[PDB]
């Protein structure tokens, strides 16, 4: 049980720095280079909506700071001043980040065809849409959800340890 | 009514968070990306201007300038250097933040429609003219009104401890 | 006279983190996005440059940075090392924020319109253009206006106060 | 013994240096400046997804990351604090380093052509397609290697040394 | 003498925030909005090489960073470790911001026109072209010029004082 | 042989300041404003590619950075922690910097023309293009010649006077 | 009686003269200089048509030849060969001629506009549409109806002459 | 019996000068404005073919000329050299004016719609198209139909007349 | 008063072959080359209608035949079939050419203008518009109004003749 | 043998018809609404010749008038003035329909497809090109075929019965 | 004498055909493909109109049918109807193609270059522009000058042949 | 000798026919659709100038009229009413067909091919340029060189048979 504690951190500073760095800009581009074959005014913008309602780097950031919030108040507990608050803690560390795997996998699932077929008004019947950088977009979501999952095992791990 | 200071300090800080790091970036394209089905040079700026007077990321820059005056005040009093002061400030701040939240309810509502009809010279008579980003900047609106209220009622009830 | 001191520190500190923070980037389109009718070259150029001579961003910057200059020189003299430079300090500041009061009224008054009749070479008679953000900007340029008057009223209190 | 320590920092120094000032900038305009012969909407996105799956920078900065993760790890054991850590750390290394080197050559190669030749839908038949910056694009990929190479010779210098 | 070196420091100070807040942001689209009536390819070019040899935020910014060469020496030979020193430094001083007036005066003159003939190749015979923001861009060299003026007497000034 | 040193710190920090705050934005704009008469698909990219093959600022940031290894290599060293290694160290700064010079003049010469004359593939025949801000780097490339000679110089000095 | 024959021989040779020869021009560009303020594909299409069902110039043509067909019968009845068929013929011509005045009246009226406002599908509400050559039109219109209108008083006069 | 013919010549004669004299010119620009809601290479061509097979000028011309040709073939008989031949030639311009009505139902019907769906290669799925002059064209066809019922009914008078 | 008549011949058959060859071909251009400097949709349409009401070639074209009535008439009437007749139709001759002639100079004058200034809805305050052709146009003025007078003074003379 | 003349003549007549008539009205637009998908400047014009090497039209007018020389030759000795000319000029006359009617069939078959592959200089590679008034075409060929066989027949029949 | 007769009524019959059936078409495109280097609008009228004022075919009909009005006169008398008015024409005609040659001379010159120096307002200063067929244009003027001197020596001859 | 002039007759009308009926519209597109790689404004008119100066249908109606006066002063002599004149015509015609032939070969040679190679001024240096039509023109080139030998060779026959 003591190395886990460790790994754990590392893993959590690594997605930190990985979604930091790099990921603010694979998705720089993403209306700019999206394109439809027509000639209505509107129809880009309201298929590339219906498309892409949140985007992924939004969701991985607000994920991030959300599950660093336990902490936080831990320490400024803390400051102004034990265990049961690290039980609970934990607790609400575990569900969240199951909560966020779960919504993780109910929004998006495993990939990012580079094909999209849209119905919206003001578009005449059914249109076809193109989109940008699908191959490293998949890329990106199927690291993501695999450190999500070595995070849920460890903590697991830890409740379980203690009981 | 202990936790409830440090659970005001979370929320504040995750809402500086939130606001400071993705805020500025869902709206960056909003008038490049705004479109009205005309031919009359113009129309577009006078639509924009009548649809969007102030924006969101504006309004909540200010409204978090505002609601961390009296602490500074404080500060600058204590560093010369009480409890006049503090129920004073207290009251500041509570006065603000109900203040602040009815604005944003009378000036936006809850939802941002994807379509918009204006009648503004030098537009001839009505046009129909298109958003972007829509469902987006609809729940980013629905997040800051639920953190807003959770704020207000915290600090009515440590008001209401205090008497 | 105690209090007039500290507001007057908040009302600085508030005047800087506005300019500083959001005022760069209402301005950032406005000659990208000012639009003329006409098929002339250079109309657009010539008629941008005679309504809008002195940005108010560059404006604002200027004035901030200048009433800025007496505390520098206090400063650096107390560093070598009084009160007769207390004074005169005091009076040039005085001064100077009436000064950059009255010019702000003299060159924009209290509202931007939304449109301008130019009449300048190579323009052929005269033509209409379009501005961008007007409602905006005239809510900024009241804004600073108001913040500046209770500048000026604090400084006449303590100068009075002294006398 | 004693030198190859020392040269290691250096390298590894030089390399983070080289990646993080000059590489972002580049590579910026790869998507913007890349152009087929065609008239068929959405051809341009994907002979660029299928002629560049995973852009250099990307995989670089992430090797530079992967490759400091077990000195953070030995690091923070020894704060909450050995030798068979020492040992283990260092065989990881060099397992990591030599999967990423085998891995970049079997992803790139060694040179970046001017031309590629494109039969991804909605492409009709086969497309000729003109790549941004080649010859600074494989000086770049040629510098890396020797670096990594070398980094490589010396990680073994040292396994090999305790033994 | 006592206030002269306070209010040169100042005017330094001034001059170093004036030039690096605001001075980049009034050029950066000094040759997108460049336009000439033609319709040659390269005479855009040609133009505004021959109009702009060198702008003047570059001339500034090299003028400041060399007029501070002889205190960094004078700091680097203490810090090793005078009077004779300080002689020389100061007569380096004053004419290192002799020859930049001097210089800045025979380069640009008092001010920016509108209008720029131009005949040079592959321009045929002579064109018309049009300027961007030359009121602000003329106030700016009024500015500086006087700034560099007061810098001036002062340093004649101490000179003269020690003798 | 005591100024010497002096003097030649005083230079590399000029260089780097030169290099770090200005250099970065005469070339920005470096493709996107090259152009040439023709309509063919690509002979710009081509013609680009063989005009300028290796940029002066990716030259310029390399060099600066490779010229400063042997002092990271001697601090690391000591903090670990001599005359030999001195004299190595000054060794192998002299032959870095002379070889830096010699391949500049090797690459670039002295001058930069406004024409170029190009006839690669897919360009048919020869064409001609037009290069943007032709003076500007010409007085860039002169100024890097004139401070590198007079850092050899220098390190030529201290080398004879050690012996 | 005897000279209202020779009236309404000439009357119809002019008719015919003026229709055959200039009419076919003035009416040639009428769709290709029609303009619509939109943006809309199909909209130019479905407001020329509620526009301008029959163009003028084929009602004329028509009506033309469908008033000489009493002749022609009348012409081939004698060849193959009375005074019953010229009654008859009269009479026929009458009431065609008086039937093609009121059929002119209750088509057009008496002016061609310059402005159109069109409400059809696929165009937005109602759009502002521009006519080529409205006063030249409404001359010709004016004149059509005088001719006819002279030719029915004629036909009338020698109905009623013979009884 | 004796009208009848008067009134089959007189039929022919008209219908002869309405095709040759206007029918050329409403039918011009079919093609150049006919226009469809699409980014796609070729598919006006193909939805243009697909909705109007053979043009009704194409198809009226061609019965016109076919239907005098027994009239011919009895001069040149005449000519060389007769009441078999009249009641042949009868009977085949019976037969040859049903069946030349009866096809013009089949192909064409009573009316010419404003919108048409198209479904063929290389248009994508199903798109829009929009047609040139609907009104004009419908009241054409009506007329035509008009003409050649009426022609119908002369002739079989005539063949049952005479039996 | 015998070569009288036979250059009346004369000069109406010269006049009538100038009109008729090339006066149509001038003209033919007269809309699509006219252009004004605007961006308003509808703007040329209304300033050519406005410029040029009705075309000088309508105009002569109308008097031509007009001219000819007379004639006509009294072909008709001998054909039936005298001096009254004769003196009763040089009188109407006389009075059409002269009131043509008068009505010439009052629409028209004696040039064609280069530019036009126009002050129609839709156009925004006044433009300036330019004309094709107006040399070759003032010359065909010219040269009409020279041959109307002759025929004038002819048809004057011989009516005094008679008397 | 009697009516066999009879049909050969409106047979000859009624092709002639046919050509002059609507034939010079179907290709009119064969190469402007040519159009193929690429960027190349010249394979429009390449391709358009390869697939069309000589219109339809021409061939078929030259055709006919090389079918009608032996008739004129015939007259002009007549007119200077025989069976054994007239027995010559049928032979020739059968000669030259048959090889004709067999030319046809080699050069272009029975039907005109839709699309064209095409992969001449300066095309890359292959490209798809499209095709106007496919059906129409293909109808008028199949039309010409069967009029040039029946000439055949006719003409054959006349050769043997004379033997 | 008797041959002269003959070969100047040819001369005329073959001048009339070439101007007649040719010349139409080769200045048919020559405002359409006239172009100035300029972005002025209005320039290109400008500039055409001061180059070409009245065009050669134009000036070559009028003085076709201008040589032709004595024979007309004369027919005219015989007609009502002798060697005095055959003396008088032969004078007139002489005198009239003398004057045209003269004239054709003054107004053209010998040659029409490809390049044309235009400095009419509203083109700035002066431009440049070019010509359509002018290699063409020279040889059809050498054509018609060496025609006219042929028929004015003719008419010389026969002139002094009478005497 | 006696079926040689009625084979003269028939070729020349022959020929006639052709050049009148379909030469008249292979090259009306000649310039229209000549197009160079280039952006340089007068390049095309330039090219297409120096590469086709007199246009072939141009040459051969002016052929086609020359070779028909003789035959006109004949006439015009006769009527005025002779072998020898016969003799003398017979030999003009002889030669004005040969020098017309002879004259074709060496202006146009035996093709026209796709490709033309250009170097006039202001086309920078060497450019491409692409043909219309050139397998038809060459065909037709073919086709006439044959007509006019074979006029050729029957008017020596004739020429030879007289002697």
């Amino acid at each position: 049980t003591m190395i886990g504690r460790i790994l754990l951190t590392v893993v959590v500073i690594f997605r930190i720095l990985i979604v930091a760095i790099v990921g603010e800009t694979v998705y720089d581009d993403e209306q700019t280079m999206f394109v439809c074959n027509t000639l209505q005014p509107g129809c880009n913008q309201a298929c590339y909506d219906r498309a892409f309602p949140i985007s992924h780097i939004r969701y991985w950031v607000f994920q991030i700071i959300m599950v660093c919030t336990p902490s936080l108040c831990f320490i400024t507990y803390s400051v102004h001043q034990i265990s049961r608050f690290y039980i609970i803690q934990v607790v609400f560390r575990n569900a969240l980040e199951i909560g966020f795997l779960v919504g993780q996998y109910f929004l998006y699932g495993f990939s990012v065809p580079g094909l999209y077929e849209c119905n919206r008004y003001p578009c005449i019947k059914e249109v076809e849409c193109y989109v940008s950088r699908p191959t490293e977009k998949t890329v990106f979501l199927v690291f993501m959800f695999a450190v999500s999952g070595i995070c849920v095992v460890l903590n697991l791990a830890e409740l379980n340890h203690l009981g």
